């Protein structure tokens, strides 16, 4: 079952429907690399969910509210009661997105020589952790390394993991657990109350702190009332009030599921922290009370958080990116499994199975789909791993994947079937899908400008 | 075969229904007829096209550059020059939607006792020209009267027709030929470019005026593209233009066309007519300078009238509601063929073939649509027709049709797979549908407020 | 004492600061004729206060909550309550704004051969009482022809003429009386609550009707607030509320006194009538539910509607026009007395005594001050009456005035000072303001489109 | 001398007081600081000119065409090229604000023990050298730090002091020279181009990179117009081009001189700084595509950026703050003089003459002007000077000042004197305003959220 979108268009946004002929010329002219390509020679732009989404009317006539004071907004005082009530924490803090966030938390929370064991990892995250000093530890679930395995909350911690480090390095030594709902390096895949549950329980029993990396939690509460047994009753709100009460705090991307443009904040409940934390939001990102966002930002991530809880809103979010996946799948299209909360990812290497990764498959797959389509794809893979600059050796990651990265109330079932048909009838010839070499490759960041020519 | 959508979802409303109880206390509230029937007790709005269209960002750019001032407005000029450019008009009155000008042209354009010709009546249009005297004469050809006739371009005039009026009362006594793009009530049926050149040749040769209701010309210029021999190859803006090179003004609601929420305006090319709508203007509407329209909507109108040039958008537009045509037609469903601009119309004589038209099994259909559906649509026969004013019985068209009536960019094919579903469902007992009397009825215009009950 | 503005800035409008020597030359271009001038051009618009006021945030706000359905529009709930709190009539008609709830009124309550009886008039609200039969009365006291006369309530109904109308005429040959809050051809002058009660009870003794033309109530309200002994413990919406329980119904345009660019609507408290005006409101303007405005719209003017009762903002509003006219009272300029509600209108007779009425002393003093300061003004003289197309001669009003029209929240004092100061700079070299002549005179609407030259 | 606003009001909010009761209740319950205020609970909110200004319509019609892409927005490139144009620097990375930006500068350009020269401190600028390992050293000239001496240039850096520290210290020990346009402590003073030629042409010698300040560099331009020779025919934007030729680059906090409430930027000449720039905001911002703002932002960044540089705008900006410090001076009120360009500065040790800077009398009379008035100010004295990081004193500026600041285009010449009217007032009683004491400090930026109580 599909469901119909469980809302209406209330204004479009313009799109120039330039035909396969112009597309190649766009891409050559991005060097064959779809992060150099134009916005405005997109049809149908999947490179990322975040900050993309479209707004209700209702978070536009709250643009028009903006109290822009630099101190003691009224759109603040919304942000900071919906946030307590709907996840739960004591205290809140703006920043202009998640990364913001965790440049906070892990100032506050780690002291060097530390540990901090998550569910996989995110860029951002892990990289504020390890410049205060922290190991990171990897303790997610076995099953979440094999993309083919198409099982339930993928996303869960081993707990004997947990246990492990624990017991290896000692409590004191471990500056927090980090556990993601859900889980970006696996596809998007949720993690269960249970195991939350049973990660606070063990934590707590050693002093240990849990923040969560909560960017996609409300897709993740959506997979725990769809999937998890005892929750059929339970509304998305209730789901995600209990997920959070087994947290001490969160980092939170509003540029994902808060169906905003731009925002994000960090919650806790220590008082003493909180205090801290106001005494450096100030340094990087503004008062306490705005955080690096304009009022009228607060306001519309205050209304998006709460339009976020319908259950038919999420429920048609998670299927639209289901309905991609299942009809690619049913193709014959390789894909990792289950598809996750946001976004397809299409396994290049086997998809291209005559081209090495040193010829940049994902990386190739992703501008033919743009020639054929107009839709514009994500590289994850071999040329986003980037190079070890020490040897100049490429890094060479298990997954080469293409990201279908779905934007929230942005698309219809129509341009999932653009996508998807475009995919399907590439498949059919995939052998022809050349090769890439690169013309041009920066130092650092080389997915963002490098330039590619055909092998 | 359906295109998907040619733009993106810039902003969203919710939707929502209401239980099958609560729809039924709602029915009989609204006296059993649906434009009583308050918008929050809705779930998919197909009531009408007019002003329920949905807007671009490029478009609420222009309403955030509303010059305001009462005369000299930048948006007046815009507007101005847009339609100077599109229709090729020498003269441009604004009003603040079609039934305004159809009240200037009225007044400017008949004497009383002749007649006014058209290719099918339409209710406000017929209501100013007998309200100002005339004596309407249909002059469309016979099968845009037959429901299930599938042939191209029903809604022409049937050159015969005119040549017999002329003939037996005189070109003097015939006030102007009311043209119609497309024509709503045969079910939205074009009109082709070679009638409306002969139509342009009869009349003339006469010295008799033609005036085009403009209102969904871009549709109607859509079809020409389609079906009209030689057009394949020319642009929507070159088809609209030639199309009014063969009138001598025109009445546009924007409203439907021009992709607008309020709007619309009065052409000609005559010195002395557009003299004389500029002092009546006055009185009805405003000064000539707005027209009844914020500055901002005279923007918005001008905006959109251009974005309605767009191939794809209008080719969109017309296949949509070709889709759920399509659909119904192939579950037996009974519908006007072929399917029109802007609506499918259910044949209400078939889908209530146990009722006579006495009964009203159109207003009576549009009812039971909604209590088990929640959709809203709109009675298109006996009740709209009217009454004849010579003799006081009712008029009585052979189409006797329930709309389901498609706002422009508003919903989706997903949104047309939840009308479609329901209303086969609904067929599989429409012994069920009872007949309807009235218990008030208006003097005029009766179906925009009358009260029914059960028979 | 005047105070400060009760707002603050929440956005601006552009404008493009041409000098002195650039004006010249618009002027010229304009025939001298500041109708002629292009709203870009103009840096102080005083061509009128209708529909050329600043919205809130919050109506703002409201604009982006446009729910556009064709019947059943929560925005037309909004607004029909707001006017049953605020005016405290039964039933209300949304028109697109005054001049068509006058047409409806016009049509439903006139018999020909009857009498409507008023003090004073407006030129679209006698236009649409004559064309549909009645006789013009004025029986507003003789003082309010007097324009140097500086007396309180000068807009007040002469109770005495009143009764002798019934006497001479009979009750049965009133169709109404037309009571305006508050008086424009006056200068903008208040009404008494004393006069409004005592004028209900006469009629109520036999049976007239009554109907406010209530497009500067607010204004009104004010005035009675600030000088009518007793209501200095009522609130505006105390004051606003009684007075139109004198009235059987109003007509209102929002443009006025709601603080909006478009809108008006019909009130009255008449069942039958109420039924009457639906079935007229569909033939001109649109639907009982949203009259010719779009959704937003309707939102916009129940918005501000509210915001205008309160008390600071509209003794703001009177006292900055106040301003305007004492600054030029101090330096001897001649102005209508007292000042208005909505605007001061310089005696261009007085002014500009060195010129004969014959050489258009209010149209050459409002070319005057738009090229001393860039402010436009309306000329209100011999050019607007018109020429008499019978006789060929020119209407000969005593009144030969420059219209200073202020737009509620859209200027400073300082933009009031640009005004003054230039006026009274002017006035110091008055006898050098050149007479002009026609060089291009339609036969119609002639203070449009004329254009002249210096003699 | 003082000019209208060169603008219309396209929309306002309301402004309120709460009683002198409840003010005193809400400023003990903020510990006496004004940044713990709630905007509610405000009148005039002369808090900061940061984030606070009123965008025109051309920008909120840039907010209704928001390109969200990820990469390669439309919006992007418009800020990008416009900065280009109107700066002259190479490259450009936005940030969300000018703190952003500070922080990557500081990252980039500072070895550990290096000094960074200029013309005064500021409180985010001075802590992110610090913590990058800089020792900051003062080298603006003596008077900038006398309060009430009126010279002209105030900003000026001392070229005796920068040649001191080059010959004592070397100038590879010069990480750069941070050049602030204008000089936010010392009263919004300008740095004159003679002056920023005159740095330019020392540190080029040696080698010395500098970087420019540039959040208030259009007012600066405009002292410089008004009151360098041979810069009077200048345009504004000819003087900003030509400011940014004698710098390396430029930190930019778009909230002041922008004319938007969120948004800043990074620009650099260099191609290697601007690689490493890219590589380091991903970190703390976002993409280098976006730095933490959405597509809307930086198109209305764009915009104001632009709008700006138009004369009159920047004239009557200085101007209206002229007044303001024109009508105290005129009154006997201690004033930081002249008049910079965003802020009048009451001296608070000369209105607090019975108190010693350890009493914090400038913290302590910006609680006495809300308690008294209702208008907000800020501290801007030893409180925010922050302590010697080696010592731990308070650093003791002889600017001991309360800062009425004045967002660009929100309040007018009437809201300026409510606000002289009041502090006039407070004036006549200074001797009641008590010293304060810590209650709670923060370890950095203490300002934001200290908390004191009365002595
Ligand atoms: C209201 C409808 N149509 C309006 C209309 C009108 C009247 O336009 P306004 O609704 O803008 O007055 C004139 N001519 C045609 C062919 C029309 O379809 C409708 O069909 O729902
Ligand atoms: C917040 C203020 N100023 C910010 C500022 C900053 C920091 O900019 P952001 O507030 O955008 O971070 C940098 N440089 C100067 C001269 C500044 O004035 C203020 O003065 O109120
Ligand atoms: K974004
Ligand atoms: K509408
Ligand atoms: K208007
Ligand atoms: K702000």
């Amino acid at each position: 079952n599909y469901p119909a979108e469980p809302f209406r268009i209330k204004s479009v946004e313009t799109v120039s429907m330039i035909p396969r002929d112009e597309r190649l010329k766009k891409m050559q002219e991005a060097g064959y690399n779809t992060f150099l390509l134009n916005s405005k020679d997109i049809y149908i732009d999947l490179l990322t969910d975040s900050g993309t989404n479209a707004m209700s009317d209702k978070q536009w006539a709250g643009m028009m509210m903006g109290d822009e004071a630099y101190a003691g907004s009224e759109n603040f005082y919304h942000l900071e009661r919906t946030v307590q009530e709907l996840f739960g924490f004591k205290h809140i803090v703006p920043t202009h997105q998640g990364r913001g966030a965790e440049n906070l938390l892990s100032q506050l929370a780690i002291k060097p020589g530390q540990y901090v064991a998550g569910n996989m990892y995110f860029t951002t995250t892990r990289y504020h952790q390890e410049k205060n000093g922290a190991v990171f530890v990897d303790i997610v679930r076995d099953e979440a390394h094999d993309a083919g395995l198409n099982i339930a909350f993928k996303g869960d911690i081993d707990l004997k993991k947990l246990q492990k480090l624990i017991d290896e390095k000692g409590a004191e030594n471990i500056a927090y657990i980090c556990l993601a709902v859900t889980v970006n390096l696996a596809g998007g895949q949720p993690v269960s109350m249970a195991n939350m549950r049973a990660v606070r329980e063990l934590t707590a029993a050693h002093g240990i702190k849990v923040f969560y990396d909560a960017t996609r939690c409300v897709e993740n509460a959506y997979f725990i009332k769809e999937q998890e047994q005892g929750f059929e009753n339970k509304s998305i709100a209730e789901i995600v009030h209990e997920m959070f009460s087994y947290a001490d705090g969160c980092t939170m991307s509003g540029k994902k599921d808060c169906l905003v443009n731009i925002g994000g904040f960090l919650c806790m409940n220590d008082d003493e922290m909180f205090s801290s934390a106001k005494e450096l939001v100030v340094v990087y990102e503004g008062m306490p009370s705005y955080g690096g966002l304009a009022g009228r930002d607060m306001e519309a991530m205050a209304i998006g958080l709460r339009e976020a809880m319908q259950y038919e809103y999420i429920e048609h979010r998670v299927k639209q990116v289901r309905y991609l996946g299942d009809k690619l799948k049913a193709a014959g299209v390789p894909i990792v499994e289950p598809v996750g909360g946001h976004a397809v990812f299409l396994d290049a290497r086997r998809f291209c199975e005559h081209l090495t990764q040193d010829e940049f498959p994902a990386q190739s797959l992703a501008a033919s789909i743009y020639v054929e389509t107009g839709v514009r794809s994500m590289e994850r893979g071999i040329i986003s791993a980037g190079r070890n600059n020490v040897t100049g050796e490429h890094h060479r990651p298990k997954l080469e994947t293409v990201r279908l990265t779905i934007p929230r109330r942005v698309y219809t079932y129509a341009h999932m079937d653009v996508v998807a048909d475009g995919i399907i009838k590439l498949y059919q010839h995939k052998e022809d899908i050349r090769g890439l070499k690169f013309i041009y490759e920066p130092k650092q960041l080389r997915f963002f400008t490098a330039r590619f020519d055909y092998i």
